[PDB]
């Protein structure tokens, strides 16, 4: 798989796997207008205050992302 633990949200791997997922969605989600998806990934974090947060804040933003070139619906940035 990738882990077994779950209590160390702060790991290098995690942040990473994260990062590239937000920067894929983002692709072809087809934006631009933010720094990038390095420094929205980092925002996020520092941001966050648990696992939860971030994966909660991450989640719904590659969400928004897939709708919005989704089209046929809402989308609102």
């Amino acid at each position: 798989g990738a882990m077994g633990q779950e209590t160390d949200w702060r790991s290098t791997a995690f942040r990473q796997k994260l990062v590239s997922q937000i920067e894929d969605a983002m692709r072809k989600a087809g934006v631009a207008h933010s720094k990038s998806s390095k420094d929205m990934e980092s925002h996020v974090f520092l941001k966050a205050k648990t696992r939860d947060e971030y994966l909660s804040l991450v989640a719904r933003l590659i969400i928004h992302f897939r709708d919005i070139h989704n089209k046929k619906s809402q989308a609102s940035v």
